[PDB]
């Protein structure tokens, strides 16, 4: 046929104008999904970096689970465990200057040499060493070692010479198994069988996630590789892990402050250093992040008021963020051994099974403590102090969240408290989650409306707050107000005023439901 | 519409013409333009 | 029928005839031609 | 296929043809060339020059300069549209 113009000019051909399409906008947001994000020490990974584990691959990321016996870092890991039975989650690997990493380089002959570096330099290569390679994941090659070895392969046309990379993994006992393969060529310009590009650190930085390589620009025309078997990285050692300096520790909150994915959560997995709390209560007050802590196990009944005292979240400024006492021990299911947990994770579990309660709105209605929503199973539970009892009205003035035993003979946390010193509705947990979705949503929907005409935005985002606050009313969020003289009867009240001619002001008021936190009944005789 | 009703009409353009000169001759509009959402500012609110 | 029915009668033609001078005579006539389509313009709405 | 650097010009009269183009006989001359769907900025990949640095928006609104963001979907958006005015009597905008 013929084009179709737009926009018809002045006489004779007709035209077409483009689709035009507004009311049919909305805005696509989960609201339900729920996730974690922490920091930790853990014995493989990548250090400073982001890292996503799920159900199946965490402990392939992870590495295997620290041992009992050594002092503060078997705590992270089974705080992990714990926590991700719901739902996948983002951790950062915190790690001591002591732990280095090797690497083997070669001469332009083809004589392997080995050496061992600190994570954070940046590697350097002599007058005479064609070019280095070393491993991405960190893992130090004990216990189970990583080899290398290198094969000749056939040219391609232009008659640049590649070659075969071989990784392998041998266990202690003499078990052998094939991880990766690649063929990669000293060329700038290769092909591979299917058209990939073949160029070492290009390769290796693209489809590979244990190795990287580095080439001297200097040897990369005259370098030959000659067929070398089952060559081993040297010693690389993890320094002491017991010991963590707070530089670390704030240098991975920062690492984790940049992350462009999206969580819902933040957990403190088993982090004791105050400065550390500090931050991540400051990320989840500027992200509107639900967080949850939790105190040192190790203190008694009467120390633990004092504890949630020095850290700085005992204010206002802090409303979201949740604290956690838990002094008793339990058993490890790895090693048949008594240990002490945390209290962290536990709560996030409660709360991802209120949330998984509804399916579009996100159910963020009930409190993370309730009969059902918070069991904590463990095999064996021995308490460390007998004879002592906790002082209830002490802990509800110092906002600490207790346990008490239930009617199965559970243990369950029978009360849900945040760090707010005020009365003023905002001690409780349940209000400040619909808040933040709610200012979520919101915000998400209004990046869009974005430089609109008059008129056509204030239309726009009154339907879609409508709709939202029609969605929560009918889901149960909000319920009619306590003072029906005073207040009238509708749930939320919605306002929007343009007020300055490029500014534009839009209110929102709701009733948050109620929570059944003490129940009194009498008897009376008729 | 004008964003002040009391002082200006609905009317969101007002026209007038004037003869003036006896070859001379003027035209006056007056326009309202529409707004720019530029900045959206919300706050919460609990009853 | 003229396309301004407050301003113009529903007529689409309207004559008078003016006796005016002892021997001239005037007829006037006033007619309103239909339209030609030379430019057609339409647009897609969703509903 | 190679690196190279280029002037912001076009863009903007790419806005303001797409938001003239959605009335037929008025014109359309309403929407400002600046918007979430009326500039994407479409190229084939963007490095920053200089990493680590920041602006100052409020310098810049005084000195009438407009500037660029990350839209939601990824790809560069041009957030402010604003002309050479030095006063503050409606006329700093391009609507008008």
């Amino acid at each position: 046929q013929y084009s179709i113009q737009q926009s018809l000019g002045n006489a004779s051909g007709v035209a077409v104008s483009p689709i035009n399409a507004d009311a049919t906008l909305s805005t696509g947001v989960a609201l339900n999904s729920s996730l974690w994000a922490g920091i930790g020490v853990f014995a493989r990974g990548k250090p400073f970096t982001v890292l996503a584990v799920t159900e199946s691959n965490y402990e392939d990321v992870l590495g295997e689970p620290l041992k009992p016996s050594s002092g503060s870092q078997f705590e992270p890991i089974r705080h992990v465990y714990e926590a991700i039975q719901q739902t996948s989650g983002y951790v950062v690997r915190a790690v001591p200057d002591d732990a280095k990493f090797p690497i083997i380089m070669f001469d332009e002959s083809g004589e392997p040499a080995y050496s061992a570096l600190p994570y954070g330099s940046e590697i350097e290569l002599d007058s005479g060493e064609a070019f280095a390679i070393y491993v991405d994941d960190g893992d130090p090659c004990i216990s189970p070692t990583r080899e290398l070895t290198i094969e000749t392969a056939t040219a391609d046309s232009a008659g640049n010479e590649r070659f075969l990379l071989k990784l392998t993994q041998t266990t202690s006992l003499g078990v052998v198994t094939t991880l990766e393969t690649h063929t990669v060529s000293l060329a700038e310009e290769a092909k591979d069988d299917m058209g990939r590009l073949c160029y070492l650190p290009t390769a290796l930085e693209a489809r590979s996630k244990y190795l990287r390589a580095v080439v001297n620009e200097e040897l990369i025309s005259t370098a030959k590789v000659t067929n070398k078997k089952s060559l081993a990285f040297t010693g690389g050692t993890n320094g002491d892990q017991s010991k963590i300096s707070t530089a670390a520790y704030l240098r991975a909150v920062k690492v984790l402050n940049n992350a462009p994915y999206m969580y819902t959560a933040v957990l403190g997995l088993g982090c004791y250093d105050n400065a550390a709390i500090t931050a991540l209560g400051k990320i989840c007050a500027d992200r509107l992040i639900d967080g949850f802590f939790d105190v040192k196990p190790t203190l008694t009944y009467a120390e633990a008021l004092p504890a949630v005292e020095d850290t700085g979240l005992l204010g206002t400024d802090y409303v979201s963020c949740s604290v956690y006492h838990y002094p008793f021990s339990c058993k490890d299911k790895w090693t048949q051994s008594r240990v002490v947990f945390g209290l962290s994770g536990v709560a996030y579990a409660a709360k991802a099974r209120g949330v998984k309660k509804n399916s579009d709105v996100g159910g963020w209605h009930y409190s993370p403590a309730g009969e059902e929503r918070a069991v904590i199973a463990r095999a064996s539970i021995q308490p460390l102090y007998p004879e002592d009892t906790p002082d209830e009205e002490a802990m509800v003035k110092g906002r600490l969240n207790k346990v008490s035993v239930g009617t199965s003979g559970q243990m369950i946390i029978d009360d849900a408290l945040t760090c707010c010193t005020q009365d003023n509705y905002l001690h409780f947990q349940h209000v400040p989650s619909l808040m933040n979705a709610i200012s979520r949503f919101f915000v998400q929907l209004a990046r869009q409306m974005k430089h609109s005409p008059d008129g056509i935005t204030a239309a726009g985002l009154t339907k879609g707050m409508t709709k939202l606050l029609d969605r929560f009313v009918a889901s149960g969020a909000l319920v009619a107000p306590r003072d029906p003289d005073a207040d009238g009867t509708e749930p939320y009240v919605l306002k929007v005023t343009q007020a300055e001619f490029d500014k534009w002001e839009v209110v929102w008021a709701c009733c948050p439901t109620g929570v059944a936190r003490r129940i009194q009944g009498v008897p009376l005789l008729i």
